[PDB]
């Protein structure tokens, strides 16, 4: 199983260009680069060819962009935007040889039928798909596990893909969000491995479902989420991948750029590597 890095990790206390540096220092073999800010940032002073040059001399490679933020259950005008972006991080990724661009679910205060929520999301990533497909690119949905979040839990999200049933479009399994509004792991336990493109690891503090935000989460094996359980059947139904992880915690902020990146690799595969081989 290949080692992810996630830039939310180092979201306030580094920037694409050294985390790098220090990924590539560190053994790392994928990055996930977060395109709301850290790519703009980094594209202030550099060239797309820049980075394709770099990813092209060092081991480190692109795994996927980083959400395509609220695809699902939107307007004319709010879907025109979501559409005008993903075809905008297809020549991204086609540049950079981005093999995914992550998904995530709208979140609203907004009460919506399950249904309507189904029949949106299935047409939606269905479309993507559609616009996918030239370029060669996946579309990973990361169901978020928050109670405002449209698709909160894994089997909710796992029906939506499975209903849309292209080969290039699959799920991101994060702990935090299949623990944080309690997905079932029998539902995990019964999924087809080949539909989990990429596994987001971390832990969080033991607060209840519904309380839980992503600024609870800890570094894997430090908190409350039965990571043995996720890690078991995640090997049993065939999927071992990749690993990144992904911190959205105000205190590893405090960091350096270099203690957050080795402290997640540490972490990481130390719970990881008693199940898969790294
Ligand atoms: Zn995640």
């Amino acid at each position: 199983m290949k080692l992810c890095f996630n830039e939310a990790t180092t979201l306030e206390n580094s920037n694409l260009k050294l985390d790098l540096e220090l990924c590539e220092k560190h053994g790392y073999d994928y990055i996930e680069i977060r395109t709301m800010d850290k790519l703009p940032e980094y594209l202030k002073d550099h060239s797309l060819d820049d980075l394709a040059e770099y990813f092209q001399t060092h081991h480190i490679k692109p795994l996927a962009l980083n959400a395509l933020v609220f695809f699902n259950n939107r307007d004319e005008k709010g879907h025109n935007e979501i559409i005008t972006e993903f075809k905008g991080m297809m020549e991204t990724c086609k540049t950079l040889g981005v093999k995914y661009v992550v998904a995530v679910p709208l979140v609203t205060e907004q009460k919506i039928v399950k249904e309507e929520i189904k029949k949106s999301s299935v047409d939606v990533l269905t479309e993507l798909s559609d616009i996918a497909e030239p370029y060669g690119v996946k579309i990973a949905l990361e169901f978020v596990g928050h109670p405002q979040c449209t698709v909160n839990t894994f089997e909710q999200a796992y029906e939506i893909v499975n209903t849309v049933n292209r080969d290039n479009v699959g799920l991101v399994l994060d702990s935090f969000h299949f623990h944080a509004m309690g997905s079932n792991i029998e539902s995990l336990k019964q999924a087809d491995g080949k539909k989990i493109f990429i596994y987001h690891i971390d832990d969080t503090e033991d607060f209840p479902i519904g309380f839980l935000t992503d600024e609870d989460r800890v570094w894997p094996g430090q908190g409350a989420i039965d990571l043995d359980a996720h890690l078991s059947a995640l090997k049993e139904i065939g999927f071992s991948d990749v690993v990144s992880v992904e911190l959205f915690r105000p205190e590893y902020y405090k960091l350096t750029a270099e203690e957050a990146i080795q402290t997640a690799k540490k972490t990481t595969v130390d719970v990881v590597s008693k199940y898969f081989s790294m």
